[PDB]
């Protein structure tokens, strides 16, 4: 049950901190049109690339949001930065969103390759589902999540841009 | 055993990334004298303040290291920043180090206060020791730790500056 602690740390040390300030940062970039929610990609195979634009030709990096800084555990001005992506459909700009992967899923992957971690590669999908399940239960009861965060969990046997656009059109 | 996953994520998603580049960043600040190792404070009571200078009058913030950036899980130029601190002894500058707290210990604390986390406040010291024990076993076998990281675990029943200075004088 390693994913339980990673999901609670993903909320306490990130979502609880950036989500209350996400609406003000998006409004600052819009004025001085990006959508209002932070869209988190949760691949249940834990295949998390670092270049999201290289994972889908229809997902294109656009710009960065205004940075969020704060003193965190003795580190002065710890930077919390997020990227804005454009989603294409038949060569048409179909949406603009703050998009990123669920980083602890990447840690879950590399943890399975370290023999000292005691985490078999077979349990990767099991813990990925537990991570999404735990995070869903936290955000459903979290006051910081006020229609400003959307979890996008999927299982690739496929268009990643189409999956993001379906959640984008629900708003 | 929540601390097991937090310690492995503290290494995979941080120490493995910044320690290979820490020597070059310290040499850049020195030329264009800070010590060579990253000193991590691990309070076993998990009492981690955000203002380290406010936790000890003999620990004084000095400057920031050159920032380390990198594309991480769809986030372009994720910033990894570290702070340089000065340690005083009888009003004398006794040492200069890159000092910070073990952030997952702070997450371990807040996790004990959330009722949905299923983590009792009594198990805080137990998991703090497991976190330090797990991290010690990782760094002892990690190739990225080449005499560039020093764990400072302590139990306050006391001078935090004196504890850091004792490890500082060992080098
Ligand atoms: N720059 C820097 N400074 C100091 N310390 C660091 C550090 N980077 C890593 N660490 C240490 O390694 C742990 C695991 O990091 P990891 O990356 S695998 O997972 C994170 C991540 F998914 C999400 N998250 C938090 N901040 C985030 C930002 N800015 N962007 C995107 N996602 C973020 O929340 C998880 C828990 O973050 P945490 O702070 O509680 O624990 C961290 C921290 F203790």
């Amino acid at each position: 049950n390693v994913a339980h602690g990673l999901a609670w740390s993903y909320y306490i040390g990130y979502l609880r901190l950036i989500l209350p300030e996400l609406q003000a940062r998006i409004r600052t970039y819009n004025q001085h049109a990006v959508s209002q929610r932070l869209y988190i990609l949760l691949p249940l195979d834990c295949g998390v690339p670092d270049n999201l634009s290289m994972a889908d030709p229809n997902i294109r990096f656009l710009d960065k949001l205004p940075q969020q800084t704060g003193d965190r555990a003795g580190i002065k001005d710890r930077v919390y930065s997020n990227s804005i992506y454009e989603l294409l459909e038949n060569g048409q700009r179909a949406g603009t969103c703050v998009l990123e992967y669920a980083t602890p899923l990447q840690t879950l992957f590399a943890m399975s390759q370290y023999s000292q971690a005691g985490f078999s590669r077979e349990d990767r999908l099991e813990q990925a589902k537990l991570f999404c399940r735990t995070l869903e239960d936290i955000l459903a009861d979290a006051p910081e999540s006020q229609n400003n965060c959307r979890l996008i969990a999927y299982q690739e046997p496929f268009s990643l841009s189409q999956e993001v656009l379906r959640h984008l059109r629900q708003e």
